[PDB]
């Protein structure tokens, strides 16, 4: 039941919004430590991902699973989430539970394309 999540995930722009304002939380975490960041990254909802990265949500913030928004856009190549992260300065080199970084992520997930973006960033 998180407004917040939902509308992310659902590239509910004008319903995350309004949730915002509405008092909700956009470092809000559900019970595995994901923001709705990580889902609006993973699923590929850039404009979403705006507006939580513009009400300041953290870009670096890591699920229990010490994975960031980046390893999710990076893992299911969802390239432009990828670029939107590297501009506001998601840590390319911050490391799973797996000792893994978005770049492995993205390499053992067959994202070639996501590989080259990551690596032209550098």
């Amino acid at each position: 039941e998180s407004i917040v999540h939902q509308t992310a995930s659902l590239g509910d722009v004008e319903g995350l919004k309004a949730a915002l304002a509405s008092g909700g939380n956009k470092d809000e975490e559900d019970s595995e430590g994901r923001t709705a960041l990580h889902f609006a990254c993973g699923y590929g909802e850039l404009k979403c991902a705006q507006v939580l990265i513009d009400a300041g949500a953290s870009v670096n913030a890591v699920d229990k699973n010490k994975n960031t928004p980046l390893h999710y856009a990076a893992g299911y190549g969802r390239k432009e989430c990828v670029s939107l992260l590297l501009e506001n300065g998601a840590a390319v080199t911050l490391q799973n539970l797996d000792e893994k970084t978005p770049i492995d992520v993205a390499k053992l997930n067959s994202q070639l394309e996501v590989v080259k973006l990551l690596e032209k960033d550098a």
